[PDB]
């Protein structure tokens, strides 16, 4: 009889990438909860199921609990409390919540922070997954990531670890690169290997930019892809 | 005029995961190109799509070359030279043909040897990403991969490299797990760090498994996660 939390991935940005069973779960949850920062009215994940949501003859709540991006541990810690509180509440009367968030639900999307919450409170938690913006991004750059015996890496961030992994991986896919690319295509640049480098923004969008190397238009949604 | 090659991820099995957009494209593309054993009345590809395909009204002609079972011969390279030359004839006629894979074409997918193929012989080339079946793994298994500064590493086999590198990565993908699981698993029981172990069969198909800790032998489509 509990609301369950569902952790759905919404894809890359392109309404057309959701799969069947997120339009689905998305037609039918009487709750989504899409958290947003401070000074965003919406965000992202919400934005991409604009259509859907208002193409519905029934009504679906929306949660949008606030992240400041100036919280410290502590006040982030918190936040993520009462996100969990506003969420199991729904829980408890009988309600499905759809934690919508981009791509896909298990690469960087803070699912987890509400899911160890909720489930600690006893609710049951399931996933749908989705297409992951790096392989959004290898499409609309006509690449292949991997084959064969090659290994992916997949970083947030250019740290010691990735420099001394390098050597030992084929491809790498560089996430938040806006804040990463500079430091990225020095460390990729010093492997002697030829390497090919591309960088997407706003990957299947309106406004959609591929560019070779490792920047693309500096906006929070730009991944580089690279192939040695 | 010469018709267009375009790489579509299928999912990792359930026909809900397809995207509303490799939907699209199954629909209206009146070739699909669907690699095969001899040993298989249709590939695993195919079967996820089927039934998109009977419903169409529009019928649809289907390429099944036959390759070799064998990983290991670089005699699938005068395979895929005459199965390119196939597509290619069906280009040429004006003909857009859609290659279908399981999960997402830019992961350890076949299509970049048909791809290269292709345009070399001077045709044009997209590709539609999908759910792949690492992702789609995790979240049946309940589970989210990384979140933070954690590092994803991804390998299809156990070697040398992923020994080394393991102490830096926070998480990772074993692909064709139900072969490699063995030298992975005391890899991974030597590992110092707290960790989380889950095998999946056939993930999101009707016979699915998942079992927590190293699974030992759930056939060709099974994956180890691995989270630190
Ligand atoms: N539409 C898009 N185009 C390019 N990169 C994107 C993107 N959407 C998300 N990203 C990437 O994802 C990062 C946010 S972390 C969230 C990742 C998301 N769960 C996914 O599966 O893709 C961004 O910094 C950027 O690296
Ligand atoms: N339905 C499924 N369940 C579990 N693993 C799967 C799977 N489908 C594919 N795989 C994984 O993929 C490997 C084949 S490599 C093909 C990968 C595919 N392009 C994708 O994106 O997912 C298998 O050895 C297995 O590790």
């Amino acid at each position: 009889m509990h609301g369950k939390l569902i952790g759905v991935g919404v894809g890359p940005g392109d309404s057309e990438l959701l799969t069947l069973r997120a339009v689905n779960v998305l037609r039918s949850v009487p709750v989504i909860c899409a958290p947003r920062s401070s000074s965003e009215r919406e965000s992202i994940a919400l934005s991409i199921v604009e259509d859907i949501l208002t193409e519905r003859r029934d009504g679906c709540r929306i949660l949008d609990p606030v992240f400041p991006m100036t919280d410290d541990r502590d006040e982030l810690e918190s936040h993520w409390d009462s996100a969990a509180r506003m969420v199991a509440a729904e829980l408890e009367d009988g309600r499905d919540v759809a934690f919508i968030t981009l791509g896909d639900p298990s690469i960087y999307s803070t699912f987890s922070y509400l899911q160890q919450r909720i489930e600690d409170m006893g609710f049951k938690t399931e996933m749908v997954p989705g297409v992951t913006s790096f392989t959004a991004c290898a499409a609309t750059a006509g690449r292949t990531l991997v084959e064969g015996d090659e290994i992916l890496l997949v970083v947030p961030r250019v740290d010691d670890r990735f420099e001394r992994v390098l050597r030992d991986v084929d491809a790498c896919v560089i996430m938040k690169t806006s804040r990463h690319g500079r430091r990225a295509m020095e460390v990729v640049e010093s492997d002697p290997r030829g390497k090919d480098v591309v960088s997407v923004a706003n990957c299947s969008m309106d406004d959609e930019v591929v560019e070779r190397g490792f920047a693309s238009g500096g906006g929070y949604l730009a991944t580089t892809l690279v192939r040695f």
